[PDB]
């Protein structure tokens, strides 16, 4: 079948048309390259350089699922102006919606995200929590889903949610594994929270489980949390990229969710999936896969 | 203080605008009369014809507090375009929230709709149920409330959201009871869900009853559902209408919730509010005062 990933040149949704085309799908990468890159598109994937932000974004596209994956970054929220967080998520979201519908697209596989959540007042974080974002770029993904699951039982356009904690792994440009290399890069000697990541690999194969479950379903909506099991703190962090570069810098202390870790019973009740590495072997593996790409 | 009213040329704007111009606020009503009317608008209110859609639209525009009202009026859902219903409530209450933001504006009161819980599986329906819109129109509702609620916790612009059940009265052109009347008036022989009905003067004294005692309070966001405590069927209203027209005509049975009804326990009890006519009586009396308007 034809598959089409928007975002596809990004972080995840890279690997994930990686993924797909090994599973022997035809693959439709639509992306802006805004923060996604050419070099990380699969030669086999077919690319069409379109923004979701225009209401015919998928004027010619076809396809039988789309993996909507494309997105600002999650990072720096409090940096970008809520305009932008609201027209790359919010309003692309909708647009790429009425494309499925209009050309007959069964299946949704949104990219959520845990700032649905907001500061959560149960960690690990149930599925069940309600929205309590406190960044625009939470509340607009938060609304991306309101209208997703609208669009699954009103117009048939079944959807799965994937509320994804941190995901890192190679051709990550962004994120605090990122800013820490490329301040040691700055300065080796010197370098200026909790949370759950998932090597990139982990992600994929998680996500691509779900979709297959989700498939085999008839449930118009679900929504679903994909993180690791535990979590590091950034100081760990901080120390790992250290030790894998090979430094001994000097730790200077100087809307963001403080604590997130999410409650991932669901999926692995549904999948059997579970994580190949910890959060911080996640970190150690990204730190090593980075310092070839970025050092 | 200064009051802005958005959409406070509509039905249950101009009512609200009326009613705050008897307190003796300073009221100001932005509206760009799409489906209000300038004969509806308080001599005393000062009249701003903009477009929500747009992002300036309050350039030069300030108040202390702001009545969001403005959005295309909820009926026939299924004949607008996703991207009308879209557009006039998710994009308008977004750039909204930003001129609230940007200008320092305290509060928030948004107009919100019974539509946010879609086929409630409790009614009367509390506020506690969850968002399950069946429409655009609801999900676009229920998308504006997640973005107050985190403007509200965000940038400490503090919100109180009105889930409103059906409002009817005067200047009232659209809705079952309008469609009824204008119906009769094509052809008094013949005429071709169960809901709560609220006469505006009853929906207004609650909403600034309301809107007093979240003033007095210190919860960021509020959300509060706002109609009868009972219900009536479209036969009923269909029956009611006739009879104020001195009519006997023939009932001809030829994403839309089938039954509504709020819990308004929340209200009562907050603000001691209490309705003064009954579903039907509401019914009846707004069909004497659109008889003197339409016949
Ligand atoms: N830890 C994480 O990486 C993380 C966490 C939570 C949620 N997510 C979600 O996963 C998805 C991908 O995130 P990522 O980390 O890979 O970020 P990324 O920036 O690497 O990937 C996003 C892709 O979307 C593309 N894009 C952005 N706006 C577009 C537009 N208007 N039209 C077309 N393409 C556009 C970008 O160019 C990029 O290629 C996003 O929805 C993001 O919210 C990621
Ligand atoms: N039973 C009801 O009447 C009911 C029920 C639920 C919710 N509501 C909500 O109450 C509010 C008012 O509803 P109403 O029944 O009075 O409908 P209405 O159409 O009479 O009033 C809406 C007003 O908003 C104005 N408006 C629309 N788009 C605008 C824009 N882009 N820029 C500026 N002004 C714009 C319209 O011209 C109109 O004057 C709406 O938010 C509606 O969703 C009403």
């Amino acid at each position: 079948m034809r598959i089409v990933v928007t975002g596809g040149a990004g972080f995840i949704g890279s690997h994930l048309v990686d993924k797909l085309v090994e599973l022997g799908y035809e693959v439709v990468v639509v992306d802006n390259l805004s923060s996604g890159r050419r070099e990380f598109v699969n030669p086999s994937a077919e690319l069409h350089v379109r923004d979701l932000k225009d209401y015919s974004w998928g004027a010619g596209i076809k396809g039988d699922v789309v993996f909507h994956f494309a997105a600002n970054p999650e990072v720096r929220l409090s940096t970008t102006e809520p305009i932008v967080h609201f027209n790359e998520n919010v309003v692309a979201t909708f647009n790429v919606l009425e494309w499925a519908r209009q050309t007959g697209v069964r299946t949704v596989v949104f990219a959520s995200s845990s700032t649905v959540y907001g500061d959560a007042d149960v960690i690990p974080t149930p599925e069940e929590e309600p929205y309590k974002p406190i960044s625009v770029y939470g509340a607009a993904k938060a609304a991306g889903e309101v209208m997703c699951a609208t669009y699954a039982r009103l117009f048939g356009v079944r959807c799965l949610a994937v509320r994804y904690a941190n995901v890192v792994g190679p051709r990550l440009r962004h994120g605090v594994i990122y800013d820490f290399i490329m301040k040691l890069r700055r300065n080796p000697n010197v370098l200026e929270q909790r949370k759950s990541y998932l090597y990139v690999r982990d992600a994929v194969e998680a996500t691509l489980a779900a979709w297959k479950k989700f498939e085999e379903m008839d449930a118009p909506f679900l929504a679903l949390n994909v993180g690791n099991v535990d979590a590091v703190r950034v100081l760990d962090i901080a120390q790992i990229v250290a030790e894998v570069l090979g430094l001994r810098p000097e730790i200077r202390l100087v809307g963001d969710v403080k604590y997130m870790t999410l409650a991932v019973t669901k999926l692995m009740k549904l999948t059997g999936w579970r994580p190949t590495m910890t959060s911080a072997e996640a970190v150690k593996k990204t730190a090593e896969d980075l310092a070839k790409e970025l050092w």
